[PDB]
């Protein structure tokens, strides 16, 4: 019942939370060590490198909480050019949202809070109507936002990438490749009437490489087209997996065996997108239907935790060491003010630096409980 997108946007929420808190918290800090450092019958209990620490920690942890507000989960699609990722996309969001035939750049599907299809492009902050402007519109982006009310998808903080075909496109596999670096999950559409060719398999070479570990599925769409041939589609079956199976696991070393069963799927998005713009049969449309709600499944449990930990952690991790410094800090002044009637200012300087550093502590406690629900292995 419960969509693994939900993993991300609880994690989302917690983080954008607890910094929250560390603004505030460190904020807190920051003026309680510039009391300390400018008052004159004070010799040295906090420095002015304390001051400035606190001063840029405060500075920073601002910007931080600005953008993981606006992080988001993405999935960019590539493939040929008639193998279906315009349809898949489609299928996905339960509607015709991209328009099938061309173009030549690439096309985001975000949501929008809002309640009307429109479009966007580059260097221009315009609401241009959705479909109109499609056909008219080194490398070339259009964004079309459609309203979270009508896909689960984007209203759970899922972008969707189209590019153009793989097929007519060089220059090179790069500009691809700084509109991708940002991708979560990568997905190869291949035309099943076909075999998987080897321009398509050299793109995720240079993905495979310039990233680190890819999250990457093979969708061998159309198989409508092999439909109502039972045996003879269990032999063509076996030919495409062979063929997937030695992609993902022995070129790309980017999977095993075991989990590329999990990467590699036979689907009919035609069919898919029909019966879900239904909502107001060929032999095996039900299996096939399955088989494309596995895959999404599958999908969503994989972009979820992946998004967490690689949009997520770093910020964690240095969210811990800031509040190790202020520790440090705190734990300082708490020292130097521990070396007449100045004995209860500086008294108070350790009551007051105390509160702080036990404020850290609660807020590192968070911290670490976050890492314990959203990123494994803490
Ligand atoms: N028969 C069949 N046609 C499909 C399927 N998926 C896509 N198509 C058709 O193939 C054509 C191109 O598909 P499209 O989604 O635009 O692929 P793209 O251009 O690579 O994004 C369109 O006419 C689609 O209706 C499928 O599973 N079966």
């Amino acid at each position: 019942p419960v969509s693994p997108l939900k993993h991300f946007v609880l994690a989302k929420k917690a983080i954008t939370a607890i910094f929250d808190q560390l603004l505030e918290f460190v904020t807190e800090g920051s003026h309680f060590v510039e009391a300390t450092y400018k008052n004159p019958e004070l010799d040295r209990i906090a420095t002015e490198d304390d001051l400035v620490e606190m001063q840029g920690y405060k500075d920073k942890l601002s910007i931080i909480g600005e953008v993981l507000s606006r992080r988001h989960m993405k999935v960019a699609f590539f493939g040929r050019t008639s193998s279906g990722k315009s349809s898949v996309i489609n299928a996905m969001l339960w509607d015709k949202v991209l328009p099938s035939g061309i173009t030549n750049c690439f096309l985001s599907v975000e949501g929008t809070d809002g309640d009307k299809a429109y479009l966007m492009t580059e260097g221009s902050d315009e609401k241009k109507s959705v479909k109109t402007v499609n056909q008219l519109a080194a490398g070339c982006l259009v964004r079309v936002f459609w309203p979270k009310a009508k896909c689960a998808l984007l209203r759970d903080d899922l972008v969707l990438v189209d590019s153009p075909g793989t097929d007519v496109t060089t220059e090179l596999d790069s500009w691809i490749d700084k509109f991708c670096l940002d991708a979560d999950v990568f997905v190869l559409v291949a035309n099943s009437e076909s075999t998987l060719m080897n321009t398509e398999k050299h793109f995720f070479h240079k993905v495979n490489e310039r990233l680190s570990k890819p999250n990457i599925f093979i969708l061998n769409n159309r198989w409508d087209a092999s439909a109502s041939e039972p045996e003879y589609m269990e032999d063509v079956r076996r030919q495409h997996m062979e063929r997937c199976l030695h992609f993902l696991v022995e070129e790309l070393k980017v999977v095993n065996a075991l989990e590329a069963q999990n990467r590699i799927f036979f689907v009919s998005a035609k069919e898919v997108l029909s019966a879900r713009k239904q909502k107001a049969l060929a032999e095996g449309f039900h299996a096939r239907l399955q088989e494309f709600q596995n895959f999404e499944q599958i999908f969503e449990e994989c972009i979820s935790q992946s998004a967490v930990k690689t949009k997520f952690e770093q910020h964690t991790i240095r969210a811990k060491q800031i509040l190790a410094t202020v520790k440090n800090i705190m734990d300082s002044v708490n020292l130097a003010a521990e070396d007449p009637k100045e004995i209860d200012q500086l008294e108070k300087i350790q009551n007051n630096s105390k509160l702080l550093r036990n404020k850290a502590v609660q807020l590192e406690n968070e911290l670490e409980n976050f890492t314990k629900q959203f990123l494994p292995s803490s």
